[PDB]
């Protein structure tokens, strides 16, 4: 089965570590992200997530927000936990970036979207 | 201070609940969608989001994940907190939907991607 | 049946101009944006793009791209022509905005993501 | 420079053909997807794209748009030519995949979003 709980790296460097998902499927952890947006110094954030537990799946599906303390962005991840060709998980996930605005009509350009594989670290 | 706390609903037609935002910018509430990808029958869904809380901002950036009961699915909600012009308050978002893929050899179209613009309920 | 032929106006104001659409499905115009992410003075940029004849179906599918004049931004748009309800034409389009970063490690934050509505201008 | 002009593939294994960028930074070319989300019989397919020539840049920025032969669908590509630190042209995209629904009340799940990584084929 393929398991969130556990410490994971990406493609970009930024480390994460989720914790045990209860029965509700939910699950907490922390990131610390390798790169930012934001020429603001980088501090280890939490997460607060989510998966899927419909038909007690194997490679499930999920979604954590991450709460960014150094800067007033937050970010959301959404994919799967998959069991690669090889033999090791890997979460492929893709991302949306929300940055705080102040006039509403600035909100246009709000949002970035992008791609993740994190395994296992 | 744009509230995240109440009922809303958006132009697709969902409506959803969140409750009261602790101190950590967490909150938990209720999704009923309007709409489905899948042709399965609607049920009810849980939120797990959080709003950032940097400079104690009352137009405050957010995040939230719905753990769909009536599929293998996910969805990521980021927008923001806005106080509209005429004086209401509007959620502006951007969603990612995660679907389940029985190989990793087509999670290249397991996501997708869309806006939602919710009011006060 | 629903045609991109004609003088187009978005939610956000920006206006375009697109012409015969040639038998390859093939079509040109010009995209005047009403707002910008870049400081730099806006200019009416060219476009060219192309719509989906397979079925020679009314409300075709399509996607054109608008080459900044006035940044080093490229901007790709994908939508459908649509015969709303209320009897008129709308274009549904999504679109990606890709910014030109330096080195290919910045890479992941020079994508924008986002909606508009054109309507008969 | 980084020259678009070629013959490339990606990771998802499809190969694609771009000729001479003109002046205006036009280009045309073949697309041969090793991946359909149609059940379809896969088509070779045009490719009607063009490059940002702003500050005559040696990492240009460039989106096309994929007329599908084999599906009522169009993708929309952008993003930016590399000269990889190892020495070579890698090409970074974020695609946009727009499906053709009967009815606008379906337009919300038509568009899919990826990433693609194109090398010198
Ligand atoms: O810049 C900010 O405001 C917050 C940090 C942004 C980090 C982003 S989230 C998606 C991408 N992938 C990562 O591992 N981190 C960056
Ligand atoms: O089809 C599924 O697997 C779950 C249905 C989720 C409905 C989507 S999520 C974003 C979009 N906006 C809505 O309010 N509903 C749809
Ligand atoms: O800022 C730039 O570099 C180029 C102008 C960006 C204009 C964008 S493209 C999507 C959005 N919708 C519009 O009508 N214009 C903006
Ligand atoms: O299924 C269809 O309607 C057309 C198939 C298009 C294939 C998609 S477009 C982006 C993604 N990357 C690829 O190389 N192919 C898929
Ligand atoms: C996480 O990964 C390694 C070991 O886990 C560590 O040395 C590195 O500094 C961490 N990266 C960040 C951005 O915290
Ligand atoms: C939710 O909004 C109103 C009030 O809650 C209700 O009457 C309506 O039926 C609901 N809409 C959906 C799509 O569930
Ligand atoms: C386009 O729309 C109206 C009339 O077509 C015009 O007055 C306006 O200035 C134009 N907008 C821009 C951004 O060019
Ligand atoms: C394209 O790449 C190589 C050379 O063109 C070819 O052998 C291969 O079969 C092609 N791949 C696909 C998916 O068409």
């Amino acid at each position: 089965k393929c398991s969130l709980t556990g410490k994971w790296t990406n493609d970009l460097g930024s480390n994460m570590t989720i914790g045990a998902v209860n029965s509700r499927g939910e699950f907490t952890g922390t990131y610390t992200t390798a790169v930012t947006a934001t020429s603001n110094e980088i501090k280890e954030s939490p997460l607060h997530g989510t998966e899927n537990t419909i038909n007690k799946r194997t490679q499930p599906t999920f979604g954590f927000t991450v709460n960014w303390k150094f800067s007033e962005s937050t970010t959301v991840f959404t994919g799967q936990c998959f069991i690669d060709r090889n033999g090791k998980e890997v979460l492929k996930t893709m991302w949306l970036l929300r940055s705080s605005v102040n006039d509403i009509g600035d909100d246009w350009k709000a949002t970035r979207v992008g791609i993740n594989i994190f395994t296992r670290l």
